[PDB]
């Protein structure tokens, strides 16, 4: 049921900046970290010079 | 808001026994472990002779 749980969170966060399309995220070890923006919307920060919606939040993947 | 999260899946997760209490929990390390129930099932499952229940899943605290 965890899986479910993340899996659940995952789905009810869209971007922070788009409000629409869903986060990106990378599998790093054994933790499932999940960024603030989609791809594009990250990319676009990095062209305007915006930083403020950089950062993540990390889950583990056991129990 | 990732404490948000946890503090939001916590309120959404009744007992699996009873279906009405909140789960029982602990604070280990830097882990919050969520058991599947409340103290009050839990002992009883133990006096029955029940463990279909026993369990729980781990959230890390950080990001
Ligand atoms: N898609 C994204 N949305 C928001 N923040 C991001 C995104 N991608 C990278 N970042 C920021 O980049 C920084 C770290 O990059 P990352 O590759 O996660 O870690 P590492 O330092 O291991 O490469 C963090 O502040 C992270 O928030
Ligand atoms: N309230 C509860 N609801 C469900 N399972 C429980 C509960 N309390 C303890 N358990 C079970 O007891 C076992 C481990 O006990 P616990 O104290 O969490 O770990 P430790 O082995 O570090 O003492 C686990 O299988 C756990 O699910
Ligand atoms: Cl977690
Ligand atoms: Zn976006
Ligand atoms: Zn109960």
């Amino acid at each position: 049921k965890k899986t479910n749980w993340l899996k659940r969170i995952y789905r009810v966060r869209p971007c922070v900046k788009c409000k629409v399309a869903p986060r990106n995220w990378k599998v790093k070890n054994k933790h499932l970290r999940i960024y603030n923006m989609c791809k594009t919307c990250f990319n676009n920060s990095i062209d305007i010079g915006d930083d403020t919606y950089h950062g993540h939040d990390d889950w583990l993947m056991y129990a």
